[PDB]
């Protein structure tokens, strides 16, 4: 079982999948928790390059890349083998949302980085915290953290477009209050998950 | 005017790089010189981690075209533009005959990602400093090094296919001593 939180930054992913992760524990599941970039120790070292470096939109693709195909090796592939619960703070999506849809590289060549670096797994879900800018950018506010809003427009619409598009992904209404939205994502997992 | 020395490890190409570099540069041109992964702040970074640590073989192919993303990007595509001689201590044809020949990784992939990395920037001249795995493992045992007969075989081979199928690839005889090596990239090179 492969679930995996996507969205802007601002729409509450992290807190949520935290909270995924403890509710799916107290039920029982043996679970994970990741984050990407990140999640193994060569990954945070690629994260933090990432978050530091001032990197060009290529190079910062094939690092994010880089960091996934780490993580798919080194602990997703053996943790679904082991029929734990995987929850991953981003995935494939986030990489195609902001270096396709947000940077303007090529979204066929991105998905083909992706299918390399997961070599083709997939979740069986994908909850999408959709929220708006304006609301994500005045949370990070709060946190006193500031994004590019024009850049987070772009990527926003890249997500819903991939939401229709692609398999098993289900929009959560990330603006709410955080147990409403938490109802909201057990809702989507109910069937796919008990 | 890009340079690209390739081969196995123990062919002398750092050093018949480096005999270049210094020879252009008392010719007059304005030369730089890169290793690859290197060549860059972040790109040293890169080459520490894929030297150092246990990476699976997806991960390490990610890297070492991360590694020259940043190296085109930050260095090469500048130095061309401003007509510097660039010399590069691999590229390209390394990652096709390391993760492709050497270790089973899809070469049409490669080559895609090496033309992304590299915007298609390509060689005007590649050296291709072949030699038997047998004399390099010899030599990089002098200077206390060790690599895999097994795994070099199969890479050599494949830098050999590849100077018979890709553009502008010169096989250069790496088993002489090294000015009669340097002599005969001096001949490839009066080529272009
Ligand atoms: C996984 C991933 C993240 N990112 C970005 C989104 C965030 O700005 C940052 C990850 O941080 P965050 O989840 O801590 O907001 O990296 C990409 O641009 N592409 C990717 O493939
Ligand atoms: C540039 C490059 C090097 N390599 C290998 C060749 C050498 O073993 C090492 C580079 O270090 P060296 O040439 O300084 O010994 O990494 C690859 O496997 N793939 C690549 O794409």
């Amino acid at each position: 079982m492969l679930i995996a939180f996507e969205g802007i930054d601002g729409s509450g992913k992290t807190t949520q999948a935290k909270k995924l992760y403890e509710y799916l524990k107290q039920k029982g599941y043996f679970v994970s928790l990741y984050r990407e970039p990140g999640g193994t120790k060569v990954g945070e070292v690629l994260r933090e390059i990432l978050l530091t470096e001032e990197l060009d939109e290529r190079t910062e693709l094939l690092l994010f890349e880089a960091s996934r195909s780490k993580l798919i090796e080194e602990k997703i592939i053996p943790d679904l083998k082991r029929d734990k619960v995987v929850i991953l703070d981003r995935f494939v999506l986030s990489t195609i949302a902001y270096q396709g849809y947000g940077k303007g590289l090529d979204v066929e060549f991105i998905k083909n980085l992706n299918e390399f670096a997961t070599r083709g797994v997939k979740p069986d879900i994908t909850l999408l915290l959709d929220i708006p800018v304006d609301i994500a950018l005045r949370r990070l506010k709060e946190k006193n953290r500031f994004e590019n809003k024009e850049f987070l427009e772009k990527v926003r619409k890249g997500f819903l477009e991939l939401a229709k598009e692609e398999e098993n992904v289900v929009v959560i209404d990330a603006s709410g209050e955080e147990e409403e939205v938490f109802k909201e994502i057990l809702r989507a997992l109910s069937g796919v998950l008990r």
